């Protein structure tokens, strides 16, 4: 579908063409604006060809060809850059297309355009961003000239605080993409000169070795309906969610948080492990055929109570679809259908009690983190041994069934009377009771023996591949890392009940204070982190 | 059998030294309950023994030969 | 010059898989040349757009198409341990990924059908007799073994030079499911046992098809690998040790 | 794996498939197969 514009705009002598200007004037619709059409690529024309090609004479000419610079690209393994053409500067780290594209001469080409896909040229350039640090760096340097530029074009506008057709500015989708190289560079962004009202992080008074960091809030104090906060604990999916957490001033937001919401915590916990022991004290004094019954109907209450209380959490968090999340949930499922069936097919009840306790006194655990002592604890049995008993014991359960099926099959002439029976004496060889032996009483006593030989090699082979693996996995691990993510599971429990329970509904109280700085007033929410440093202060 | 708490906590206590018997024992009634749930517990005591493990492995690959000598010149002071 | 074979019938480019030596074989492989020697360049460059760049390879014997490859080599005539580190570079790994996308509506077929008959082997051993569906099981394993037997002895009557953990355990399966279902007309005091040992080697033998999951592929190398190797070496010294000490008991214990 | 089953079952003999598409560079024609891998290289990029 390309043209003969196209052609023109393909690539010549010292990258720049007069057939170029010469086809513009010999159409005198515009051929400037004749782009393909296959699904390949639909929209990419002579504007962005020539822009890819960084060309500054190209560029120059076709805007002066009269080049419509606002035009957006479309269609589809490719560059996910945005679609306008000052968008398309990020494939330029000199910015020389930039240099033009802004302030052009008959085409202006503003930075606050929207492209095709919503996101603007600063959220472009974090889209397109990557995790490599040179890509970290040319990433940096181009947002950095983008802001600085944005001061002398539109300066009314917030570029820096424009949402997408996803509702998400740059600084929120940095998060959600999980790109820690752009976040840790916009969130500590600073400037000294007359950049200054767009920086984010200021220093108050240097005296000695205390230094005063003084930090911006806007969309990430978590009062907002949507931030930063919200956004890397629910919505997010990269694994790199456990990392954004550490830098600052997130962690000094978060510990902040923690310092205030321990007293509704610890309160939480409290009231979870009363209703836990009522529950136990009711179950033993169960009878097998007044004070027992104001259990039950407590147990009915707490039920129900914890039931809402996490049926409200997954009507919220629909994309968020959170180990411990489930087992609340089911436990006081199971403890309400178990009080519900006392009244019909009372023979299960019990059963389902008593599954309900043993889940209860698993649930407990989920407590665990809100320790500074056991927090570290508490992580290594979710991550990984989680992950590989799992994988371990479908491999287990795979020879148990074969194993016992073949038993069976084999002791049929004169104890494993059936499957059952079988896979039971089998599994004994686990917890190191089982007997070996030549029993001769079920003919082939010798075959017998060989295979339950055979199988307790391979139940030894299966766990010392489970234990290389935990080794494996260990040897790679690094201590820094679960108290990075158990500081992850501290911030999703305070977000949480930030909210406030279901029930009261507790209203936000917005975090820091308003401070402002030179003038747009520019008054803002900020939070002031007093921080030593005696390396960076020798700097001075 | 597990006719109290004392009882019922030895037997299950009795599933560290390796003696303890997994038995799909039927005088007792809800033995398939009963033996889904020693499972259970046995899963979590070798989960638990697990953990432990990794956490001395991960105290050991941190640890180094001449703190050991250090302390002890130290607890020599002492 | 470098497509010219030697008195073994490989090129050079053949020969360096052959022997290993992955440091020429890369250049080799991903060999370029800018000026008047690209035609003799393999790795080119058709358009750059951006950050997106596309690499064109030449798969000339490489393709596996052809009777004698690199790919071919390196699986099973290649006996240097590097063969583990040569299948990383590209486009090998592209062309293994490329091939492993088609043949993965096969793998799973046959995985498939592998399963099936191993559940309907389980089925019939578990209610076979101590002394007309049961009769169609018997046929079934008669014919599922027979066929599992010439499709592994088709593998061994190829790969001659190549004499595979599992290649072996396969033949070996089917090759007593075959005489077990034979010894059913003579000797049919020793026939279940011979099946109880197939239906075992088959529920190991089910382990192969876990290389075919991106999941399971890392847990199931480390079986194979290392721990067969040490045990195999612990087992031997704890035999030793075991008759030695039973006889030094038997001895020992012979008065009241 | 693939490369057995590539040469098809023993009772089928399933016939073989070219990889790739043909492609010519230069002039010796010069006509050869060639597969094409497309890739991502911000540090390689950066050198032009
Ligand atoms: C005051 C006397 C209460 C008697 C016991 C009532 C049943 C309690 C059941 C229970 O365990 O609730 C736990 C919950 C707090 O923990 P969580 O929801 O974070 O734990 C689960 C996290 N996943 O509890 C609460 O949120 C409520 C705590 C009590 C305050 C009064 C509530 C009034 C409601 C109308
Ligand atoms: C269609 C109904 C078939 C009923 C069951 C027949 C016996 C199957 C026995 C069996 O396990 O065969 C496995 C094999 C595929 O796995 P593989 O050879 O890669 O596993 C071993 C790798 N080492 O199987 C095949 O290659 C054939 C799959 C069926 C297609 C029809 C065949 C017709 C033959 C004339």
């Amino acid at each position: 579908g390309k043209t003969c514009l196209m052609k023109a705009v393909l690539n010549l002598q010292d990258g720049v063409n007069a057939c170029i200007m010469p086809l513009l004037q010999i159409d005198k619709k515009l051929l400037v604006n004749a782009q393909c059409t296959d699904e390949f690529y639909q929209g990419h024309s002579a504007l962005h060809i020539a822009i890819e090609k960084r060309s500054l004479q190209c560029v120059k000419l076709l805007v002066e060809n009269g080049a419509d610079v606002h035009l957006r690209a479309c269609g589809r393994t490719c560059f996910y850059f945005g679609e306008l053409p000052l968008s398309l500067a990020a494939c330029t780290k000199q910015w020389d297309v930039v240099t033009y594209l802004l302030e052009n001469p008959h085409q202006p080409a503003s930075l606050e355009a929207t492209d095709s896909l919503g996101n603007t040229v600063l959220h472009a350039l974090v889209m397109i961003a990557d995790n490599s640090p040179e890509n970290s760096a040319l990433v940096i340097h181009m947002y950095d000239g983008l802001l600085q530029m944005g001061a002398r074009l539109c300066p009314t506008v917030q570029l820096e605080e424009i949402s997408n057709h996803q509702g998400l500015t740059p600084l929120k989708l940095a998060a959600k993409e999980g790109k820690i190289e752009i976040f840790r560079h916009i969130l500590q962004r600073e400037f000294s000169g007359p950049y200054q009202p767009l920086s984010r992080k200021f220093t108050e008074w240097c005296y000695g070795p205390v230094r005063v960091s003084l930090y911006d809030l806007s969309s990430v104090d978590s009062w907002e309906k949507n931030s930063v906060l919200e956004i890397i604990a629910f919505h997010c999916k990269s694994p790199n969610r456990h990392r954004m957490v550490v830098l600052e001033p997130l962690n000094k937001l978060l510990q902040e948080k923690w310092d205030r919401l321990v007293s509704r915590f610890f309160f939480n916990f409290a009231c979870y492990l009363v209703y836990m022991f009522i529950f136990t004290v009711v179950a033993y004094h169960q009878p097998s055929l007044s004070m027992l019954l104001l259990g039950h109907i407590l147990i009915l209450l707490g039920g129900i109570y914890l039931l809402l209380g996490q049926l409200w959490y997954f009507w919220r968090r629909r994309l968020f679809i959170s180990y411990f999340e489930i087992l609340f949930l089911l436990q006081a499922l199971l403890t309400v259908l178990s009080q519900v069936l006392r009244f019909m097919e009372t023979e299960w009840y019990l059963p389902l009690l008593v599954l309900s306790l043993v889940l209860g006194w698993l649930n407990l655990l989920y407590y665990t983190r809100g320790f500074q002592h056991t927090g570290i604890y508490s992580v290594m049995i979710q991550k990984v041994i989680l992950r590989d008993l799992l994988r371990f014991l479908l491999v287990y359960l795979v020879f148990l069934f074969g194993f016992a099926v073949a038993l069976v099959s084999l002791s049929r002439e004169a104890p494993y009377r059936s499957i059952l029976d079988a896979s039971l004496e089998l599994f004994k060889f686990t917890i190191g009771m089982g007997e070996l032996a030549f029993q001769e009483q079920l003919r082939f006593r010798g075959v017998v023996l060989l295979l339950l030989l055979a199988y307790v090699l391979l139940t030894y082979v299966l766990l010392l591949n489970m234990l290389i693996a935990l080794m494996s996995e260990t040897v790679n691990h690094v201590a820094d890392n679960s108290w990075s993510i158990w500081k992850l599971q501290k911030a999703i429990s305070v977000l949480e009940m930030e909210n406030g329970y279901w029930w009261c509904r507790r209203k936000k109280h917005r975090e820091g204070r308003l401070l402002k700085v030179g003038t747009r007033p520019d008054e803002r929410w900020c939070f002031r982190v007093e921080e030593v440093n005696w390396a960076a202060w020798e700097k001075t």
